[PDB]
């Protein structure tokens, strides 16, 4: 069990550096960290109930190109995926899973 | 000057209504001297004949 704690510490983290640096990567290649932030706050809004959009091609909407709307979901999954695997790696330096 | 369209709250040093008020402005600028500029043409001597 403690070789395995050691063992996960190393493997996970190398899955979110490699997970952050095409992230950052992701707002250097689109613009402003603020411009990839407001294109992942559309997405955000047109997945909760705030807006829809109609569209399965969407060439632009709130001022977005077809291109950038395609980056923002990238940016939204990788978020999430990012927050996931930070959260298991405290999880598992935890009091709680050293037993 | 140009612009692209990453940032549709701000373009150059000016906000974006304060930018579509411009292009009104502008369009009415020109079709006004054109308008001017031919009511002298049409009052002119030159078209009295």
């Amino acid at each position: 069990w403690a070789q395995g704690r050691e063992h996960v510490v190393g493997v996970l983290q190398a899955e979110l550096e490699q997970c952050q640096a095409a992230m950052k990567a992701l707002e250097n290649s689109v613009g402003g960290r603020k411009k990839l932030k407001e294109v992942m706050s559309f997405v955000d809004k047109a997945r909760k109930g705030e807006i829809i959009v109609e569209g399965d091609h969407p060439s632009g909407a709130g001022g977005f190109s077809a291109a950038l709307l395609a980056r923002g979901r990238e940016a939204v999954f990788l978020r999430d995926r990012a927050d996931i695997l930070s959260l298991r790696i405290q999880a598992a330096k935890s009091r709680q899973c050293k037993t």
